[PDB]
């Protein structure tokens, strides 16, 4: 009669990390990759012998900075001359070249100099997400919903579809990341009447606030605001500067010029930062950090909170701006949704909850997984082909 249909997948194609989910048996499964990670770095590395994608690419970045590409989402659908592109290039160790006013990333790969369009790098990330899904399902996957930021224009949206097509995926739809997070909580299934939803998205490098109105399952983007210079990496930087000073006081040595020592310090700081989201203190233990000196220390959550206090408070400025742009008062917001790993920070949660006068935050779906979760819910809906009964 009719053969069973393969499940469709939902992909959050993120700037720093990507996530894939599938809706089956009335629920979403966020799919771990073969290293057991529920999110995969949006990294692609090139060597004389291999092309590495995801954890394998990110784990070798220290010694191969020129041929390990990340942040392609900051280049996708943009012109080489765009001022956003020109500023970002100063922070990247890989080469970005101008091909007819379109940026391309240029690397050494398999004995040659090769240049790739941002959509080609994103297609490599999407091929890895497709393979992660097929390893779990045990069959080939064809259909996918891919998410994008709400501020993406037509060119950025078309380049994302192009990346999906290069990866061999049929793109069912390009959906907005804040809409996908709202879908994850079933906020479009609450019936008749208007609901105002605020999505608070704090990433590794950027902060986005979106206000959506949902009426009978129809979404309208009312306002977007944010800070392009606010993210998890800024909190890591504050801990790095703190521990560099601490080593200076304790051992009368400045480590800041040994890249390996700074990198080992930063790696430890990011892990300590994650521990501090569940514990009131965290240990830092690095062996032979500099000049054979072992660095065994600690940091309280209170000290970390003080170190990043101004940065955490600054997340409320785009919230107030978005509310002014949407022409809404804070009491008129029905639902608050958290997106991004940095939203696990207790102080960030407390500041936002205090701003909305004690209101509960939707954070039950892992914030680094909510976008893929909603994309998987939508993908299963889009492939339905029910014929009405008489
Ligand atoms: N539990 C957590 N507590 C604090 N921060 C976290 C946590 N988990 C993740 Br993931 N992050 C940060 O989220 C960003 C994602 O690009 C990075 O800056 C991560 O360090
Ligand atoms: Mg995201």
């Amino acid at each position: 009669g009719s053969m069973a249909k393969a499940a469709a997948i939902g992909i959050d194609l993120g700037t720093t990390y990507s996530c894939v989910g599938v809706f089956q048996h009335g629920k979403v499964e966020i799919i771990a990759n073969d290293q057991g990670n529920r999110t995969t770095p949006s990294y692609v590395a090139f060597t004389d012998t291999e092309r590495l994608i995801g954890d394998a690419a990110k784990n070798q970045v220290a010694l191969n900075p020129q041929n390990t590409v990340f942040d392609a989402k900051r280049l996708i659908g943009r012109k080489f001359g765009d001022p956003v592109v020109q500023s970002d290039m100063k922070h990247w160790p890989f080469q970005v070249i101008n091909d007819g006013d379109k940026p391309k990333v240029q690397v050494s790969y398999k004995g040659e100099t090769k240049a790739f369009y941002p959509e080609e790098i994103s297609s490599m990330v999407l091929t890895k997400m497709k393979e992660i899904a097929e390893a779990y399902l045990g069959y080939p996957v064809t259909n996918a919903v891919i998410t994008v930021p709400a501020y993406f224009n037509d060119s950025q949206r078309q380049a994302t579809k192009d990346a999906g097509v290069i990866a061999g995926l049929n793109v069912l739809r390009i959906i907005n990341e804040p809409t996908a997070a709202a879908i994850a909580y079933g906020l479009d299934r609450t019936g008749k009447g208007e609901r105002n939803v605020l999505i608070f998205d704090l990433g590794g490098g950027t902060f986005d606030v979106s206000i959506l109105t949902i009426d009978d399952g129809i979404f309208e983007v009312k306002a977007t605001a944010g800070d392009t210079h606010l993210g998890g990496e800024d909190f890591d930087n504050r801990l790095v500067n703190h521990f560099v000073e601490e080593f200076k006081r304790k051992h009368k040595k400045d480590i800041s010029q040994n890249k390996r020592a700074v990198r080992r310090l930063r790696t430890a700081c990011e892990r300590a930062k994650r521990t501090l989201s569940s514990s009131t203190q965290a240990s830092l233990e690095i062996d032979s950090l500099f000049e054979g000196i072992d660095f065994y220390t600690s940091i309280t959550r209170a000290r970390f909170e003080e170190l990043c206090s101004d940065l955490f408070r600054s997340t409320l400025e785009p919230v107030e701006k978005a509310l002014r742009d949407a022409k809404l008062d804070k009491a008129q917001i029905h639902d608050l949704v958290l997106v991004g790993g940095s939203t696990r920070i207790p102080k960030v949660q407390k500041l936002l909850q205090d701003f909305f006068n004690g209101r509960d935050l939707n954070k039950s779906i892992n914030p680094d997984e909510a976008v893929a979760y909603g994309a998987a819910v939508q993908a299963a809906i889009l492939i339905k082909s029910t014929r009405a009964a008489a």
